[PDB]
């Protein structure tokens, strides 16, 4: 099958350093510089074997063909209020990016607002983020160029879609949140730094400051409100309170779900926002989430997981604000996670729980916290929602599996509130009814219970003769909740195949316990518990090992590398798409050192032994059998995916392709795709998505030699 040879690639076996006692060999270091010769050289050579090996089969051909007729289905989101006026996002079906939509009544004809289509030729400018002011009047949006989490901020007048001459560069992980004065608008900015600030650069992102930006003003202008010349790793987001009184500051230094709450009361700064800002320190420290929810006067309501992993409603009295004087509105739920949670109708609570990984959405009373309503729900997830403090009606949408799922409206001025389906669209091509989902319980190592979903096609034998394809991302608090996937079901339905995702810990779906179970010192759960699930598919007949093919995508993409280290004996197949895989030094480029909350920091020497253990590049490791070989691997990333610095995926492939790929027992292929004006996925335009899809099933048919069964 191999009818390519790997590239040569340089090995700088000089490459030599300590830490903490052992010597770590580094010698494709040089692929960390992606404006060098050297690592262009490397790139073009890998796509020159990767394309033709994926291009080859006519599989991948009818895939592409299949994809593009059923993901040609018409896609909204939630219809939002803003002042006097409707929006909502619309796709016809196959547009690069969807389209922002105006309307001035329910029942009035929509016209486009903001189509980012126009941007690019390809699709690659993106929105990012936006905010539009109080009174719905003037609107501001980020734009991202190829991927990138670099944000430019533009603005608009609503009435005539008016371009507005302000522009804001050097915005990344920003709020946007206007005074409601209409004056201004808060931002994120960063200092400059030396070198390229466009996704392709490495260099660490330190020192976020929080600006506000005065409409009708030059970026030079705009006034510093909040910075941490102490704390580079700090990060200031702010919002308006419900009534425009205060400014919350949530302060966040790296990913775990807590944060500092700091208020200031506009109405006491001596002369409007004029420098730093009389901050409080309400909450100051890192031991709990505080997420606004909404304010009666100073008694503010807040998200929390303060003494509750499963999280609950608290109010915090800011005249009596010592932690013993609280008020638990919501209590913790023992089992279920309140997800979110919104103010609608001045006096109504949205919340929507997650239980056994399915969403509920109930309304409760905001002076007592009972419940009022329950919105009853098929199973699967709430993707969207809006609804407002001073709107009164909610719109909110479900998808599952097997449907793209439908948007609910419910008008909340009625006596007896009554959801109706709002929009509904059908994929005529995929039959729901000839298919079913599954969820099971399996356990893990240690015996911990961990909830798979499995879908395949009704009636089929569990004879272990199914190719599977296995999803799991594990980390970051992060719930992998079921979710309309066409490309999936194309899978299934064309490939013949079983679909499974595995809700290993680490992930949020049971709360903060879940979430600390798959890091730092117990980042290996995470890795054991989705090889059980493999083996659970195996052992129940749903597949065998040389049909199953694993996929997970950034933390995702370390959990499929490191099983393929770990077990390559597990799986036929491994698709790592974006992910983290020198763990070593992950904390070095960009944002990563933002992830250390679950996965530790090589600078320790205790957290450099969980490290090592694991890390995908320090474990590339020929199998003792000479019976057992890697799986085929294809690694994806992209030349802007500034959020995973695509050197990760470069050093993990020539390290893949010279250890292991050189022996004569191996076979299947190892290798990479990096694709250009690409970035880690958000904004991605459908035909790059199209693509992609195509490249992962293709080398999954190829690999595996499946029929296409039309
Ligand atoms: C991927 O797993 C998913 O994109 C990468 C690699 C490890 C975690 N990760 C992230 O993108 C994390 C997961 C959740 C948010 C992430 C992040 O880095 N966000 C940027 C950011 C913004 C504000 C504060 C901290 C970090």
């Amino acid at each position: 099958m191999l009818s390519f040879q790997y590239p040569d690639v340089y090995r700088d076996e000089t490459a030599i350093q300590d830490y903490h006692g052992h010597k770590v060999c580094d010698p494709y270091a040089w692929l960390e510089d992606p404006d060098s010769e050297q690592t262009k050289a490397f790139v073009e050579a890998q796509n020159k074997i990767t394309v033709p090996f994926l291009e080859q089969c006519p599989i991948r051909g009818l895939y592409k063909e299949r994809m593009t007729e059923l993901y040609d289905y018409p896609k909204y989101s939630c219809h939002f209020k803003k002042g006097k006026r409707y929006f909502y996002f619309y796709n016809t079906g196959l547009q690069n990016q969807r389209v922002l939509y105006v309307q001035d009544s329910l029942e009035g004809e929509a016209r486009v607002f903001l189509d980012p289509n126009i941007l690019s030729d390809d699709g690659t400018v993106a929105l990012r983020g936006y905010a539009f002011s109080e009174d719905g009047e003037y609107f501001a949006y980020g734009l991202s160029a190829s991927g990138s989490d670099w944000v430019t901020i533009k603005f608009m007048k609503v009435d005539g879609a008016k371009e507005l001459p302000d522009v804001l560069e050097r915005v990344k992980f920003s709020c946007m949140a206007w005074t409601h004065d209409g004056k201004g608008m808060f931002y994120n900015a960063y200092p400059q730094q030396d070198g390229k600030s466009d996704g392709t650069e490495t260099s660490t992102n330190l020192h976020q400051k929080l600006y506000y930006h005065v409409l009708g003003t030059d970026q030079s202008e705009d006034i510093l409100c909040a910075e941490f010349p102490d704390e580079p790793k700090w990060m200031g987001g702010a919002e308006l309170s419900d009534d425009g009184r205060y400014v919350l500051l949530s302060i966040r230094e790296g990913c775990d779900p807590v944060n500092r709450l700091w208020y200031c009361d506009l109405q006491q700064e001596s002369n409007g926002i004029t420098g730093i800002l009389k901050w409080v320190k309400l909450i100051d420290n890192f031991e709990g989430e505080y997420d606004y929810v909404t304010n009666e006067g100073t008694v503010f309501t807040f998200k929390t997981n303060r003494h509750s992993p499963n999280y609950r409603l608290i109010n915090i009295d800011f005249t009596d604000p010592e932690e013993s004087k609280w008020k638990v509105l919501v209590p913790e739920h023992e089992k279920d996670v309140l997800e979110w949670v919104a103010c609608v109708r001045s006096n109504f609570l949205v919340l929507c729980y997650l239980h056994d990984v399915k969403n509920t959405l109930q309304l409760h009373d905001l002076a007592t916290g009972a419940l009022l309503k329950i919105f009853p729900l098929e199973v699967g997830s709430v993707v969207g929602y809006s609804g407002q403090k001073k709107d009164t009606e909610i719109f909110y949408q479900f998808t599952s599996f097997l449907s793209p799922g439908i948007i609910y409206h419910c008008d909340l001025t009625k006596e007896e509130l009554e959801p109706r389906v709002f929009r509904e669209v059908t994929v005529k091509g995929i039959d729901a009814s000839d298919y079913q989902t599954v969820q099971i319980f399996y356990p893990s190592k240690d015996g911990t219970k961990i909830p798979m979903f499995i879908v395949h096609k009704k009636g089929i034998k569990l004879d272990g003769s199914h190719p599977a394809f296995l999803y799991g991302y594990g980390g970051f608090n992060i719930s992998i909740t079921p979710n309309y996937s066409v490309s999936r079901l194309i899978f299934v339905r064309h490939m013949g195949g079983v679909l499974a995702v595995a809700n290993i810990r680490g992930g949020g779906e049971y709360g903060e316990t879940w979430h600390k179970g798959g890091i730092l010192a117990n980042k290996q759960n995470c890795f054991d518990d989705f090889q059980c699930a493999a083996e659970y598919l195996i052992k129940e007949g749903y597949t065998s090992p040389k049909r199953l093919t694993i996929n997970g995508g950034s933390n995702g993409g370390l959990l499929v590398a490191t099983c393929a280290n770990q077990r390559p004996d597990l799986f036929g197949c491994v698709i790592a798409q974006v992910g983290v895989m020198d763990m070593l030094k992950f904390h070095k480029y960009t944002i990563g050192h933002a992830w250390t909350t679950d996965y530790g920091c090589s600078d320790s020497k205790q957290h450099f032994e969980w490290l090592i253990k694991y890390s995908p590049l320090h474990n590339v490791k020929l199998p003792e059998a000479d019976d057992i070989q890697y799986p085929s691997m294809l690694l994806l990333t992209a030349d802007h995916d500034d959020r995973v610095v695509p050197l990760h995926s470069l050093k993990f492939i020539a390290t893949l392709q010279y250890i292991v790929g050189r022996s004569r027992k191996q076979n299947n292929p190892l290798l990479i795709h990096v694709d250009t004006k690409a970035g880690h996925g958000a904004g991605k335009p459908t035909a790059k998505v199209i693509e992609e899809v195509s490249d992962m099933f293709a080398f999954i048919a190829r690999c595996l030699n499946i029929d296409w069964i039309p």
